[PDB]
């Protein structure tokens, strides 16, 4: 039993993060304070590199996808972490709008949602990412913008609602556990077409489960600043055609 | 009741703008105005079309943009003023009423400049006023709806002189490029510096920064 605390047991998964059972022994309560992530370093093969994930400095043996990219901390410096508090009004509300704003054509702002690069050939990353939203679809959709604008931002690519043959958003509502709906079920597309090429410079998910993990990363040390109440997040994959 | 002093007590139609004072130094903004009731209906937000021609200061625009396109959206307004001139086109603070990206969206339009040179005096020494060029460059171009540049020597540097008391502020040389106008521009530099002045004869004007006087020169 890697998790020394008793009272523990009885409070991973009752939808609350209790902080004295976020540990990777704990399972991050249960995934409580991970998203859902059980174990979002599964696959990294550094085992220091959850304790320098959050100090905003390079750790190069940690910049491994499979150990996410140390939080970018070795792929973006300076101003160009994020995205200027001053400018991020404006990139939320014009985002995705269909004409082009080269100040928000970054990755750490949310690439203007492709306005820029809108002839540029779609590369999704393989699956699609399910996010659990406590806002209803109908309320979460009349702000996708600021929503899919500040998650491409944290993400640093371009992330879009996945939608059906008749060009409806997969948004579905969402109903409290064992009624009425509490909020959204969501899928994403995670477009790559913007990322780079050598595999020093590439710090792409290829996969919406590696940007679940990333998610459930920043949750777990408390590093996730995302102003809409995000329960959990998963990467599933998809049958062909 | 020419003390190079604003005095509100002053500041009327009858006593010239305290000498114009209040009005940027320039004496009588509606000099060239066909009609005398222009001055009380400069300032109402609301079109009076025998005050709307070029010479009446096209009654503050009050019949070309009175909705929400009179004033750039104070939200994206800081915004705007860092991206204005930054060779990257910005859409969304391309309109007149936002300073047009400062024609970083429009570099294949043939530069169409009105006649003569725009002359301010700011209190603020040139090195301080060039560290923020693109806020005062584009707030100033949005308050003009049209575009303003510094004029350049035979070395392509800016025309920012100093003022003396010494150093006290800076004496500014602008151009206007009215290459996206398409009546609603000045066809001359003096023209807008009256439409300045009147603009602060009235408070009405908002500009942050210490602005003296206003003028044309050929
Ligand atoms: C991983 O690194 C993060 C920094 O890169 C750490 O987050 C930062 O934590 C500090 C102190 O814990 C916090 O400072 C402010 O905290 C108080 C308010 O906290 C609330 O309000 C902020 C502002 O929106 C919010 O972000 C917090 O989550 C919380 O709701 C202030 O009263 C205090 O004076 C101080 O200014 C930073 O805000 C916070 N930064 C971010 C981006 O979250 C994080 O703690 C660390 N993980 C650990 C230590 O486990
Ligand atoms: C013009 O209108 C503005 C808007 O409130 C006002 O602040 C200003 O005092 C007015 N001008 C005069 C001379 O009253
Ligand atoms: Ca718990
Ligand atoms: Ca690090
Ligand atoms: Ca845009
Ligand atoms: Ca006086
Ligand atoms: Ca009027
Ligand atoms: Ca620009």
């Amino acid at each position: 039993p890697r998790c020394p605390r008793a009272a523990c047991q009885a409070k991973r998964g009752d939808q609350r993060c209790d902080r004295e059972c976020n540990s990777p022994g704990c399972g991050w309560d249960g995934g409580d304070c991970s998203l859902s992530v059980g174990d979002p370093w599964r696959q990294c093969e550094a085992l220091q590199c959850w304790r320098l994930f959050n100090n905003s400095r390079c750790d190069p043996a940690c910049s491994s996808p499979a150990c996410l990219y140390d939080n970018f901390d070795c792929h973006a410096g300076g101003r160009e972490r994020t995205c200027n508090p001053v400018y991020e009004k404006y990139c939320a509300d014009h985002f995705a709008d269909g004409r082009c704003d080269q100040g928000c054509n970054t990755e750490e702002c949310g690439w203007d949602g492709l306005d820029c690069a809108s002839e540029v050939p779609a590369l999704l990353a393989r699956g699609v990412l399910v996010l659990t939203v406590l806002l209803p679809p109908e309320e979460l959709l009349r702000s996708s913008a600021d929503f899919l604008q500040r998650l491409s931002a944290i993400l640093r690519t371009s992330l879009r609602f996945r939608l059906d043959a008749h060009g409806q958003a997969m948004v579905f509502p969402y109903h409290r556990p064992s009624p009425e709906v509490i909020g959204s079920v969501v899928m994403l597309e995670i477009d790559n077409r913007l990322c780079l090429q050598s595999p020093e410079n590439d710090h792409c998910f290829p996969d919406a489960q590696s940007a679940a993990d990333y998610l459930g990363a920043l949750s777990a040390v408390e590093r996730l600043d995302f102003p809409y109440p995000l329960r959990d997040v998963r990467g599933e994959p998809l049958e062909p055609p």
